[PDB]
């Protein structure tokens, strides 16, 4: 047998996997606890750390995924199931998985530590797109993922009250976060150079970190795909947030017949429930019909986010931080298929002027009807403004800005102007094995796959430039995580990628041609957003 | 004794003058009083047709131009002297001119009656650019121009009283209409084919003719050049306009301090007053320091204009009609030095953010400050936000496009969709002459030299291929004039000038080289001054 494969750390022993690779041997730790399982009286509440277990626990395959929605839009497709759950949904979830080589570093190694996504509602860390295998054995370094609540059981919030305190699956986040300080040295891993990055509601999660000063000490560099804390979707305010919860327990039959007001003996109801009724109602909460919106998002509670995520980055400080952001080319066309008028995934989606116009509406929800003229004058092209094709871009493209390149632009901006060292990106490759049709471009989610090597697995149908650009998207991403600088540093005949700087607003093109530099990230789109949108509410 | 030179009228005879071009002679007849000089009781009043007199008229040279203001902001310099009166001035300026062919055309020739603009306060007919002896002598046409009262002679109304009625200036060109009908047929003219084309504020005119039903019948193709009646700056209320006579009143000494409020005796200071007395405060009567605005222009009374000239075009049928609309590439260049901050005729005009910001709150006088921003936003530059060349461009389309190229857009637009034939040009070429600095590049009423075949001057220095191209905007506009269409009517090598629609939106281009057509007249920045600013000041 092996030794590589017994680790011991502050809470105990485990035991360890080792797992084949195209080019050589990796070990895995999958499932390891790192909090005790919140259930019973302990949902909703924030997560404790594990008790030290007598032993041997067994770290040889994923744990169950947290409780969540299930996608049943389009069953058994492809492109909707591989984001679904792959294990057993259970309360019992917060556990999380080290990935180091083989043999195991002798001198200190840098950490990845990887959030995932998806909409605060659904997501886990044993996605097989999610694997790190091939990142750690190809770039020698140690990758650390976690699981944390997800939709009501993470992120419902009754503010004020200690059973309902919100922001408790960013705080298993955190939790899993200290646990990397203390025992990655375990592992190989390199407890100074710790490299948050997440993609989606996960690359919004690790704003959320930099915004928080407990959450502060525990990375150094931070990498955002296709996400950021300011978007309109990431938070909520807590007047919304108590009725949200209010109403998903009315919903339950919380509270029984009509029972007093106090918050405690409200999520005295919402513990008795079976994890599943809460999940049938999650969509229910919603105060209109819209997309890229969600139930159960971070609430501004004044703790964990002492103002808005918006004020926050304005006034802080951000010297000695790396950052590397970016979006794909197509951010919003995969979300029209979840509820826009027009809209399916089987077709060409030629929408007509009438259900461009309604698109807007859901769209971009919670705007009065000046505000919605606006949009639809900067997006519609007037010397074709019934091209069905051109309304369907169009459309793309205004869920795109307003919900991920816009919020994601003004934080590279303002990131960049206050002492940060930011990095920006647009992925603009489309997989040879994408499933979904032609118009949906580069969808939101699908350059996970180029970055976790997945095109390495022989058993996957990509082809051969495609695996040449999977290891150089992984050596920019090891790159930036040990010396903080995507660059080689020296190469040297590859271009230079230069840092976004506020002024000059650089950014690079990846797919299969070499770097190309390019100048503003939708700049006059994002002037609408970001500048004269604001203003065009706020004078109502 | 030569006969071609005398010429009986319905009110007398007059003697003509033969005039020289290089390619041949011209009969012209300049200085026939079409109306009974409007001085001391008949001011401020619609004109009355000329007495019939017993003798011969001369008409050998220009007669006397209107009382206007002259301009002195570049003393002696050739791009502001050539538009200022070159005859002495007179409220005794009521006289139109004749150029006909020699020998007089012995089968009815298509006349072209010619309108000038000047903001409704300047303007003349003897102007040497003016001069229709090669349009006459290359195409075989029978050009007529006339003079209107301009500014408060020919403009200041008091709504409500039959002593000030306003319009007045308008009804001068409406009866020098009814002289062509009774009497043009006299030099070889016809009657039932009369094109009627003016500039800039003679433009304006020319489109408020085609809205008034008796001004209708005297022409039936209108031209309109760099010019619409709707603009912004060709019309103003009783309101306002009773604010402006008033208030002009009051700087000169009426009323004597104090008499009653009535009309009457308020009309009866004004015609006491010196006429220069009444042009020393023109400019004083103006609200707000703004650009392209004019104290005294036409007046929606009633009777005249049944309407707002834009809504006249919305209900009006245009059927059997052929309009031929168009603007230089530059308008709003030629205004920025009459006030605008940080532009000067004598250096580049590099202006900063902030000189741009005030700018826009003179080009576009009496708008909100949210109306303002809208401004901004549209004409700005993101990516180079303060860059002072772009930023120079951007100011000069603001007031290009807001007072000109978009009132133009919206005309030619609805008359196309309402039976309307429509032709629309840009005019890109800059002459060789131009003494004008050249930030501007093609500025306001520099086409105006090239379709009267002034290049053809041999005193002037015109180059080669301008002097063909000038040959060629005249047979383009004389074809208009017989024909209906613009392209030469037996000429398949001759690339094809299409009409412009409303869907379709094809226009050509007017330089050295050929025809070029291309697609919409400005449409992405003409949607929001027609589209969306109208509902952003609504809602205030
Ligand atoms: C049809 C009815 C269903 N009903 C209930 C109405 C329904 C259900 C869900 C939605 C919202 C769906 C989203 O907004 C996608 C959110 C999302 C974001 C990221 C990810 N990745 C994990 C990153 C993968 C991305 C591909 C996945 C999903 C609208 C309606
Ligand atoms: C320095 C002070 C001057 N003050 C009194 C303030 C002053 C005076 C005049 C103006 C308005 C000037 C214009 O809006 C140009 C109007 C115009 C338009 C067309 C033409 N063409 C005849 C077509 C020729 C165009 C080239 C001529 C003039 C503002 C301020």
């Amino acid at each position: 047998e092996d030794a590589e494969l017994l680790v011991t750390v502050r809470g105990g022993r485990l035991r360890g996997i080792r797992l084949k690779t195209p080019g050589g041997p990796v070990s895995a730790f999958l499932g390891i606890p790192f909090a005790e399982p919140p259930m019973g009286p302990r949902r909703f509440l924030p997560p404790e750390p594990k008790q030290p277990w007598s032993g041997v626990v067994d770290a040889t395959t994923f744990q169950s995924v947290c409780y969540q929605y299930v996608d049943t839009l389009y069953p058994g497709f492809e492109g909707t199931e591989m984001w679904n759950p792959n294990r057993e949904l259970s309360e019992d979830c917060l556990y999380l998985n080290v990935w180091t080589p083989y043999p195991r570093p002798t001198s200190p190694t840098p950490v990845l530590v990887w959030i995932y996504g998806g909409g605060f509602y659904s997501g886990a860390s044993s996605l097989d797109v999610y694997d790190g295998r091939f990142l750690v054995q190809a770039e020698r370094t140690v990758l650390v993922s976690m699981n944390y609540r997800v939709g009501a059981f993470g992120f419902l919030a009754l503010p004020g009250s200690r059973e309902a305190p919100g922001n408790v699956g960013l705080l298993d986040q955190r939790l899993a976060l200290q646990w990397v300080q203390e025992n990655v040295a375990a592992f190989g891993g390199d407890p100074t150079s710790v490299t948050l990055f997440g993609e989606s509601a996960g690359a919004a999660s690790v704003g959320m970190h930099l915004l928080s000063p407990p959450s502060r000490g525990l990375f150094h560099r931070a990498v955002l795909q296709s996400g950021a804390p300011n978007g309109p979707w990431a938070t909520v305010g807590m007047g919304e947030a108590r009725r949200r919860a209010t109403q998903l327990a009315h919903l339950v039959g919380c509270p029984p017949g009509g029972t007093g007001g106090n918050d405690t003996e409200l999520v005295a109801c919402l513990r008795t429930r079976p994890a599943q009724v809460l999940v049938n109602h999650e969509w229910h909460v919603l105060p209109q019909e819209s997309v890229f919106r969600f139930s159960f998002v971070p609430v501004v509670d004044g703790d964990f986010l002492s103002d808005t995520p918006e004020a926050l980055i304005n006034a802080g400080d951000f010297h000695g931080l790396q950052v590397l952001v970016g979006v794909v080319k197509d951010e919003g066309s995969y979300f029209l298929v979840y509820g826009a008028p027009g809209f399916s995934k089987d077709n060409e989606s030629l929408i007509s002027r009438a259900e461009f116009l309604a698109g807007v509406r859901v769209g971009v929800p919670q705007v009065s009807d000046l505000a919605a003229e606006a949009v639809v004058l900067h997006y519609t092209d007037w010397l074709h403004p019934e091209d069905p094709a051109r309304l369907r871009e169009a459309l793309s493209d205004v869920v795109g800005d307003h919900n991920v390149v816009c919020p994601v632009a003004q934080l590279a901006g303002r990131l960049a102007a206050q002492g940060a060292r930011v990095y920006a990106y647009v992925f603009e490759h489309r997989a040879s094995t994408l499933s979904w049709p032609l118009w949906m471009g580069v969808p939101h989610g699908y350059e996970i796959e180029f970055i976790f090597g997945i095109p390495l697995d022989p058993s996957r149908n990509y082809t051969a430039e495609e695996k040449i650009f999977a290891q150089r998207l992984m050596r920019y991403w090891a790159n930036f995580a040990r010396t903080g600088d995507p660059n080689e540093p020296r190469d040297p005949k590859a271009p230079q990628w230069p840092p976004y700087t506020a002024g000059a607003q650089q950014y690079v093109s990846l797919d299969l041609r070499p770097l190309e530099v390019r100048r503003g990230l939708r700049a006059q789109a994002c002037a609408f957003w970001n500048r004269f949108l604001p203003k065009l509410l706020s004078a109502t």
